[PDB]
């Protein structure tokens, strides 16, 4: 679909190295398989903002925040605010906190250009305790507010096919990576796989592969 | 409690401002009258971690950072050691995304010597939507966990009853901020009022009188 981003070889590089030597260093040797990196707050935290320019410079890539937003709507806007100023194209936020919460995202993303992706469940074992519950009705919500980008977990093939019931076939998702998985999301996302590899290049080619 | 922080005047600081001249400016004003600040992440961002240092160094302050922590056990443990190693003497984290995910929080406060808060509720118009149903559940799960502080609404003085009877007497509780509130919590939070005041040591001083 034209209105969504294209993700280079539908695999997104999970850059979740604390260190800007090794970020820089694993992911420069993959941007020629991938053209879009996550990276989360414990990078941004260790090294500063200023690494997600650094990384968009350095190799073109696309920046997804994984900052996992989920504060008062007020909140909600100046992270967002000073995350697109520091360059990110796009920025991950819980639907937990409720639809204000996520429209003061929105708002932020229009004025600025750039995108929100609405994290619709996780799949971590604490996540049966009050997400997992609340997962389908945090889909709906996004779509009932025009949501176009959203992440789910993988580790349930028959929980994306749901997902993408809810969200429609324009929508963009995302998940965790994959021959199955991509049957609903539209990228997958790799980070260990890749990241720990003694080759990042060669196991992104790998994954690569198995996508055809 | 012996066992849990002495905030002065059983006021804390909101620092939401996002520049650090500001932020140091009006903070430096009301070290008299506050000795606990909470930071969050329109700040860090915007300025870079380091500021949690500076802050502490310039006004002997204790640093909350209200960072609403919300990923995966692994990440969050990730989350919580940055932020610890930058000076924080505690972090504020989401109960919603279940128990391994405090628990992640809570290992790494073990091992650092600094402490962790649970968020159990919020007080914005969306935290209706999951939130709320969610507060009581979210609560015993701290307490069952052996969570010592907490984070609760003031909007609803009989919120802060029911929460302040889940978790005793002895649990350390902050709310927004008067009177009524600290029938409850042990100390409130100040931001706006203060930080947004011709003279915020006078703001400041003025909450602390109401506070007898």
């Amino acid at each position: 679909r034209v209105d969504v981003m294209d993700v280079m070889n539908r695999l997104i590089l999970a850059m979740d190295l604390m260190n800007r030597d090794d970020a820089l260093r694993v992911t420069g040797e993959v941007r020629e398989y991938i053209d879009t990196v996550k990276i989360g707050y414990p990078l941004v935290l260790s090294e500063g903002m200023d690494i997600i320019a650094e990384f968009r410079k350095r190799f073109g890539c696309r920046i997804i925040a994984d900052f996992k937003v989920a504060d008062i709507p007020e909140t909600n806007e100046k992270i967002c605010r000073a995350t697109f100023k520091a360059g990110a194209d796009a920025i991950i936020v819980h639907g937990f906190p409720g639809a204000d919460s996520v429209r003061a995202c929105l708002n932020v993303a229009e004025e600025m250009g750039r995108e929100v992706f609405l994290l619709t469940e996780m799949s971590h074992p604490g996540a049966e305790m009050f997400i997992q519950g609340a997962a389908d009705e945090i889909a709906r919500m996004g779509v009932d507010l025009g949501v176009k980008n959203y992440v789910g977990p993988s580790t349930r093939p028959e929980r994306l096919s749901r997902l993408r019931e809810i969200i429609g076939q324009d929508s963009f998702l995302i998940s965790p990576g994959p021959g199955e998985t991509l049957r609903f999301a539209d990228a997958i996302i790799a980070g260990r796989s890749i990241y720990l590899a003694d080759n990042p290049a060669a196991a992104a080619a790998g994954i690569i592969e198995s996508i055809k």
